[PDB]
């Protein structure tokens, strides 16, 4: 379901973020572009370092939004695109998702997001 | 009270991430590192162009969430640094604070993040 500008975008560096539903708003992490990995079956994995309070909101309410972009990918009017990722997230500490992301020895875990929508959001 | 460093990012390109509250869940949207401008007072502003369920958001729950990085400033883990910010936020139609992105001829209205805490967390 990915599409090939969402793949470019991850070509180039930049800043990823993750909102989830926490007890008094939203909640807000992030990781890197070149640090995504992405499975068959529409997953995206990121490597799990700290996210603790992300992990706790997701045992609550699995459904998160992952944003991403880069200016060095021409968007639909103008320099730069990026995209709203809506998904389901599992956080997995082995198996092949975990082995995925497991070149990072701080990561505790890997965060799986399997993806229902990307929208190219520019 | 926004630090130097987040002064070095926005020397920078990259995405920055907004997230609000929604009905049932958060919304997560975005802007540009070069687009924002950042005033006395601790204001960052952000050109609007969509931003209308964001708005709604902000209309049933001023606190925002926003993240933004970059991997050319150094940080604690290496190359790269970003920063977590909580404020509130309003939409600004008239006056100075909607002045200061007026050039955006796109823009509808500025978005204005009145800073209570920013945290350098990579
Ligand atoms: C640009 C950037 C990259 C980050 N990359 C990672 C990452 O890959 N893994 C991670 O666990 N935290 C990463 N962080 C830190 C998280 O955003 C977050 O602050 C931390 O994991 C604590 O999560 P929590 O607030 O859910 O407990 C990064 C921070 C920034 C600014
Ligand atoms: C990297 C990037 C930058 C964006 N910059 C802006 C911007 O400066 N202002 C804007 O209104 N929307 C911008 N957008 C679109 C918003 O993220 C959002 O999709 C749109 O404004 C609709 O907001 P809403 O979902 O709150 O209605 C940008 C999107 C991307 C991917």
């Amino acid at each position: 379901m990915l599409p090939g500008t969402f793949f470019e975008v991850l070509k180039n560096e930049g800043v990823v973020a993750i909102a989830t539903q926490g007890e008094d708003g939203p909640h807000l992490v992030n990781t890197w572009n070149s640090y995504l990995k992405v499975l068959d079956g529409n997953r995206i994995v990121v490597p799990v370092g700290g996210m603790h309070k992300t992990e706790a909101n997701v045992a609550r309410d699995e459904r998160v939004l992952m944003t991403l972009g880069s200016r060095k990918v021409a968007g639909r009017n103008g320099p730069g695109t990026g995209f709203l990722i809506r998904g389901s997230a599992a956080f997995r500490t082995d198996g092949p998702e975990f082995e995925a992301i497991a070149r990072f020895k701080w990561a505790r875990a890997a965060l799986v997001i399997t993806v229902v929508s990307a929208e190219q959001t520019y």
